[PDB]
This record gives structure tokens, C-alpha cells and sequence, in this order.
């Protein structure tokens, strides 16, 4: 937890604001990558994650909190100014806004709602099993997301599906494992909601050891996974060759890290499948990178030392690449 860049601008953080903070941090791309990004965080709370991106995407960046816990709210609001000055010289100079709504209903949050096509990265951490309806949140993640934006999110899942015993269970909702869906479920559901490629970029376990609890879901695996998700209208449902290179260009660290099957050395051309050709195209990464030409169709994409995996269901992805 808390990478070493991230461990200042939480020094400077308002004490009240992370005293009060309640959840994990949402996880954010590499750092670099956040320079001018319009960034929203769903269910931000006191504003800790708003007040660290501040910060990263500097001035000419803004930050965009949700949430509808009013106590908390009411906190992140009275500290726009401290850290207006404290980053940017100026008490007036802000970057950031907070919103209170549904996450489910950015359109109708006061203040004002979220327009469409609007936000660059779109982050949460563990906000999906307490939902009330997963597809109008993911469907209002896709509508405020600009083309070549991103979800870029943690939350937990599972490796089965839970049984209505194990979904009506009030200690397993409120500790977000209830209301968890099957990966493959996820995949799907997402992908009505218009995502048609989630990457996975990192995972962890989560273990219920209490025996009664554990009774309801006996052999049932738990994740942490942290998944992105790119809005890009040329995105396919498969994997293709077109025979491209991408090659990151540097800037914005040593090597870049797409996901567990694509890390892009400093000027060393990385063979690449035309969804993540499209991804580093049309987002905001296009700055970082070179991508070459589409060349004529090769069939699917196996010119990477995972390619079986990189195909196969999510289930299968998350399991292998925690073990
Ligand atoms: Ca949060």
C-alpha cells in the first residue's frame, strides 16, 4: 500500500481529511499518465483520492468526487482552499469539486451532474457489491467517459457464482463478498454496458476464515482485482493480429505497464493485438508511445509469451496470475 511518489502529497494532506476517510484508496495509473486528465472518483468520501490526484494532474487536470454520505461530504468541501494554496500557491486556484448523488445517477448529482463524454479516468475502490443496480453504474461510467478514457478500479469477485443464501447474508453484504459476481458474470455485464476489453492489472486474495460465514460460501475464491476497462469504439470482442508494434517512448517512468500481458520497455518495439494498438491510439497514452501501422489480418494475436492465456475467460486470467 501507498507508493513511495503518493507517501508527500499525503504528508500535506489536511490531517481531518484522512482521519476520517473511510475505505481503501482507490489505486491510480502510473503518475505520469495523470498530467492534465479530467479524473473522477465514485464514492470519494472525505476526499483523500481527490485531494492526491489534485496534486498529480496539476493545474491545467481536475478532479470530480461523488459520493452521498452528507458528513462526509461536508468535510472534503470545506478543504478546497487549504489545498488549493498548498499545491497551487492560491487559495482560488482549485481543481477539484465535490458532488453529492447517486453513483448510479451522475447526470442528476447537485451542484451539477457529470456531462457525457467528459472524464478522462474514472476510479473507485469496492463501490460495485454495495450497488444497487451494476449495470446503470457501469452504463453511467461508459456515458461520462470520453473515447480513449478509462475504469480503472479495484473491487472483489469471485470464482463461482453465490448462492440466494449467501446473497442475503447482512455480514457478507456490508463486507462487499455478497454481493460479488462471478468473474465470467462481470465480463458480461460489463460488456453490455459497452466495455468490450477489460484488462486485468493486478489481483490479490481474499480469505473468509470465520467457520459460519465461510459456511454460506464453502469453496467459494475471492479477489481483489484491480481491472481496466477502456472506452474505444473500435474495440473488438477478440484479440487480432494486425501485425503492429507499439514502442513507449518514455517519460513517464522507466518502462510502461499496461497490464500483466504487455510491459513496454523504453524505446523497445513490443508486438501488439489491434485492441490494445486502438487502446494506446485513441487514449490518453497516445503521447507516450509509437504504434505502427495495421497491416493486413493474421488471425488471432499470439506473438506474446501468455498468448493462450491472454484469450481465455477471466476466470482463468485472475487465478493463474495470483498463483
Ligand atoms: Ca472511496
Amino acid at each position: 500500500a501507498v507508493p513511495e511518489s503518493h507517501r508527500k502529497i499525503l504528508a500535506d494532506i489536511a490531517d481531518e481529511v484522512l482521519e476520517k476517510f473511510y475505505g481503501c484508496g482507490s489505486t491510480l495509473p502510473a503518475d505520469g499518465s495523470l498530467e492534465g486528465a479530467t479524473v473522477l472518483d465514485l464514492g470519494c468520501g472525505t476526499g483523500r483520492d481527490v485531494y492526491l490526484a489534485s496534486k498529480l494532474v496539476g493545474e491545467h487536470g481536475k478532479v470530480i468526487g461523488v459520493d452521498m454520505l452528507d458528513n462526509q461530504l461536508e468535510v472534503a468541501r470545506k478543504y478546497v482552499e487549504y489545498h488549493a494554496e498548498k499545491f497551487f500557491g492560491s487559495p482560488s486556484r482549485s481543481n477539484v469539486r465535490f458532488l453529492k448523488g447517486f453513483i448510479e445517477n451522475l447526470a442528476t448529482a447537485e451542484p451539477e451532474g457529470v456531462p457525457d463524454s467528459s472524464v478522462d479516468i474514472v476510479i473507485s475502490n469496492c463501490v460495485c457489491n454495495l450497488s444497487t443496480n451494476k449495470l446503470a453504474l457501469f452504463k453511467e461510467i461508459h456515458r461520462v467517459l470520453r473515447d480513449g478514457g478509462e475504469l480503472y478500479f479495484s473491487d472483489v469477485y469471485a470464482d463461482r457464482r453465490l448462492s440466494e443464501a449467501a446473497q442475503q447474508d447482512p455480514i457478507l453484504y456490508g463486507e462487499c463478498l455478497g454481493g460479488a459476481l462471478y468473474l465470467e458474470d462481470f465480463r458480461r455485464l460489463v460488456a453490455e454496458a459497452g466495455f468490450r476489453d477489460v484488462r486485468l492489472v493486478s489481483v490479490g486474495p481474499v480469505d473468509v476464515s470465520d467457520p459460519q460465514l465461510r459456511k454460506l460460501v464453502p469453496d467459494v475464491q475471492f479477489y481483489s482485482c484491480t481491472f481496466r476497462c477502456f472506452k474505444v469504439a473500435t474495440l473488438e470482442a477478440t484479440r487480432e493480429d494486425y501485425g503492429q508494434s507499439a514502442t513507449y517512448l518514455g517519460g513517464i517512468g522507466e518502462e510502461f505497464k499496461l497490464d500483466r500481458f504487455f510491459t513496454f520497455p523504453r524505446e523497445k518495439p513490443v508486438r501488439v493485438d489491434r485492441n490494445t494498438a486502438e487502446i494506446i491510439r485513441h487514449s490518453r497514452l497516445h503521447q507516450w508511445f509509437s504504434v505502427s501501422a495495421e497491416q493486413q489480418h493474421m488471425g488471432l494475436f499470439k506473438a506474446n509469451d501468455s498468448y493462450a492465456l491472454l484469450h481465455a475467460p477471466l476466470s482463468m486470467q485472475v487465478e493463474q496470475l495470483v498463483s
